[PDB]
């Protein structure tokens, strides 16, 4: 067929302006001796067997044509085994399974928001925020990043209101403070929700995340996460200390005109929660893992915000951006390239993603590569 | 927690669970039993414990967008975690904050708010209705048509030839939502677009894979480029996670069986039209022309009594209300799929029959 010209226009302005002729975020392929640094996966729970083993043993003897919404799965007898043991878990009241973390945010804040509401949010809190809250017409209102002195201004002027925060942040690898914002939470009659997105599973006891690690539990309204990371897997959940998750069933638009996820699914789900828990190994030669990597990098004078095993490269501009990418893949390091729109134009990440089965040769060489790159350069970081 | 939440919750649970007599959600009923006769399920082929599909995802899982394509006649597909991500995705990287989208009164909600992500400039279309349209258009000037091949509550038909001529009269991207055609129409389950010869002249076809396919992900089709844009504009493309690779391996075999259904399609296409047919005799509007059929229940209190006696009598049944319908205009729809029996029809026939009228309550 023929395009009319009002998309036309759309797709080549688009192409001529954004895509080496790829788009950024695509490089060179990578050689198995290369050191790969991209996946969410942190304890490296991808291909475990166990898992493996248990998502195949109950998707043999399905009923089970569930395919339909959550909404029609409400009653007892039709929710997942799974939500009570990540509620109990996690310390929570209750749980309810979502699609995805995008899901889980967009629909939680469209069932908590009404168009006046409130919505303080980290700068840096993950794009799904952004977007629920939008969705949901509310009146958000971003603080600078981790700054709890702007917050506390912020809510002074507009009043009680929903404070967003992601646990540990998605580009920067930064940690939110959360006991403070516990705090201002308390002092302002506010909610407080938390994604641990990136935490759930790399950390506290049992990986049960950073609120159960620092004892905020109690203190927490609500709490969602991205079961893509540590859990491995695609899907997501809202954790409520109060009886939001009997709503969002009923509300959520992508709750209701979604397909939820099936049965099957949530079983494999239950074996990676185990796993997850049995895994203080993993968790702490992580963390040993990301701190050396961390200290060998900001010698050397680089920017590292991250207190975590995210790393965030700031390579400034897009030509800047593509420049570095080129140099890290040239040797052995890959290397996530976050550009628009999560990142604002001329202030590009590129994420190193550390995971449990990264050793300590390969940091040491992820330090000297990025030692030659400063400044055998060629280019420049922030 | 805070007033503002606490007040909107209470007020919620108050109007939407306390009302109805089981204290629930209108949506929750009585608990099944084998064998009540179940029409919730939007696997209209009934894949879902198919001893090959199974078989295939397992061996993938332990240690087919080319074919897609080429199944459906489009040019390029591209894969989406949903049937709502890929039509919000879609929008968004065809859409301009400016952009006029034409759409179906009761197209899928996840067009709506994709238009509306977008910031798009809705314009609903009385459904079904091309005189509408043609003043909305002459109106407001060149945009994208949006519609269902087959609309999900209540199993009508677009109507797809006129809806292609239109956009070529006045200029205008036209997008399909085959959801609840793919698979169960045209050659080899091509679906409707293919059905009628249409393929050829339409920009965008998209669907949900939760429905004949069986499967928890979504497609979007294009006779264009589009498809290489989508996937670093679209957010839920960006920022949530892709399907797993075995995911893919799956919806293969899945493809091969739907393909060779043709036995299980036709079986499906009588029972429908047999239904159809015995309900509208009871006098209940019967707008379907497919393997979805709406009962017309208006309100949300005749529409409890109504699924309560339908339920107590062996059927089920899936309420559809606000959101998803008017406050007014409530259904309950019934889902066929190829494993049901004559005698279920007949059952089924015979309890609406019953139904009306027991009394009680009413149908539109
Ligand atoms: C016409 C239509 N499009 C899209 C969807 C959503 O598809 P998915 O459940 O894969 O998100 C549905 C919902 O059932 C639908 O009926
Ligand atoms: C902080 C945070 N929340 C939510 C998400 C979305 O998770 P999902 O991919 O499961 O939709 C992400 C990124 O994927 C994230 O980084």
């Amino acid at each position: 067929p023929q395009l009319p010209d009002f998309i036309q226009n759309k797709i080549d302005h688009y192409i001529e302006n954004y895509f080496n002729g790829k788009h950024l975020v695509l490089g060179k392929q990578a050689s198995p001796d290369d050191i790969i640094l991209q996946s969410n996966d942190y304890l490296a729970l991808a291909n475990h067997p166990l898992i493996k083993a248990r998502l195949a043993k109950s998707l043999l003897e399905e009923q089970q044509s569930l395919f339909m919404s959550a909404s029609f799965l409400q009653n007892d007898y039709d929710k997942p085994m799974i939500e009570k043991r990540l509620a109990k878990f996690t310390g929570f009241d209750e749980c309810l399974l979502s699609q995805s973390g995008w899901n889980a945010n967009v629909g939680l804040l469209q069932t908590i928001c009404q168009p006046n509401t409130n919505v303080y949010i980290d700068f840096f809190a993950h794009m799904s925020l952004w977007e629920g809250a939008r969705y949901a017409n509310a009146q958000a209102h971003p603080f600078m990043h981790n700054n709890c002195d702007h917050l506390r201004m912020l809510i002074q002027r507009h009043g009680p209101g929903i404070i967003v925060v992601d646990s540990i942040y998605s580009t920067l690898g930064t940690i939110a403070p959360l006991a403070e914002l516990v705090n201002i939470s308390k002092e302002f009659g506010c909610a407080l929700l938390v994604d641990e997105s990136h935490s759930l599973g790399t950390h506290g006891p049992n990986g049960a995340g950073l609120l159960a690690e620092l004892g905020l539990t109690r203190e927490v309204h609500f709490m969602t996460a991205s079961l893509a990371k540590t859990f491995a897997y695609r899907a997501g959940a809202i954790w409520c200390n109060n009886e939001v998750n009997r709503c969002v069933p009923f509300i959520s638009y992508p709750a209701i005109f979604s397909s939820t996820l099936l049965p099957y699914e949530a079983a494999g789900l239950e074996t990676t929660l185990e796993i997850i828990e049995s895994a203080d190994n993993r968790r702490q030669h992580l963390d040993r893992m990301a701190r050396k990597l961390r200290i060998g990098l900001s010698q050397l004078g680089l920017t590292i915000r991250s207190e975590s095993q995210i790393i965030g490269l700031e390579t400034g501009d897009e030509r800047n951006t593509e420049k570095v990418r080129d140099y890290l893949e040239s040797n052995g390091v890959f290397g996530s390239v976050f550009c628009r729109p999560a990142t604002s134009k001329n202030k590009n990440i590129i994420r190193l993603s550390l995971n449990s089965d990264v050793n300590d040769e390969q940091i040491a060489k992820i330090i000297e590569v990025c030692s030659d790159a400063v400044n055998y350069g060629d280019f420049y970081f922030r």
